[PDB]
């Protein structure tokens, strides 16, 4: 055999690609590892999670995907990252279920085919790379959704930036699967290149 199906919180390498899983509903919710830049998920009556594969460095990369992507109820298919000084977490949401994510409205940006919104939040005492903390989240939404293509990753840094809203230091940055109670699955495959 060889994939590998895992249940519990962790990072690593798996086939030459950094890896992250978590959740606060551990046994609703398992993450399979296939070769190179892909994944599957399935959950079933879960709380939240977040799983991908991509970089445990972030950068400017461009980026392609192709996604099977099937929630029942809110979920989210995300080129998902985070960094350091300042702590922010960042969404480049290509498809969602139930609900389309908002917040406070900042502009948009026009990048490899697609219109996206700009959004800024806070969360306040929530999960991060550094504990339980108080920070920012940046957002890009394609105005429709898609499953497949190309994100020019630093397209979205720039309008980001154009909006007052600056990144720190790169930890790590994922093409991910995000979820939020109700069940599905998805298969994600990630790698570098236009």
């Amino acid at each position: 055999g060889s994939d590998t199906t895992i249940t519990q919180n962790q990072t690593g390498y798996d086939n030459g690609y950094f890896y992250s899983f978590w959740t606060d509903a551990p046994g609703t919710v398992s993450m399979t590892l296939h070769s190179g830049g892909s994944y599957s998920t399935s959950w079933r009556n879960t709380g939240l999670f977040v799983a991908g594969k991509g970089w445990s460095t972030g950068g400017r990369r461009t980026v392609t995907y192709n996604a099977s992507f099937n929630p029942s109820g809110n979920a989210r298919l995300t080129l998902y990252g985070w960094t350091r000084g300042p702590l922010v977490s960042y969404h480049i949401v290509e498809s969602w279920g139930t609900y389309r994510p908002t917040g406070t409205y900042k502009g948009t940006v026009t990048t490899d085919g697609g219109t996206y919104d700009i959004y800024e939040t806070w969360r306040y005492n929530a999960p991060s790379i550094e504990g339980t903390r108080t920070y920012q989240q940046f957002w890009s939404v394609r105005q429709q959704k898609r499953t497949s293509g190309t994100i020019t990753i630093g397209n979205h840094f720039d309008a980001w930036a154009r909006a007052g809203m600056n990144l720190g230091s790169h930890d790590y940055q994922i093409m991910a699967t995000e979820g939020y109670q109700s069940s599905g699955s998805s298969t994600v495959s990630i790698s570098e290149g236009g």
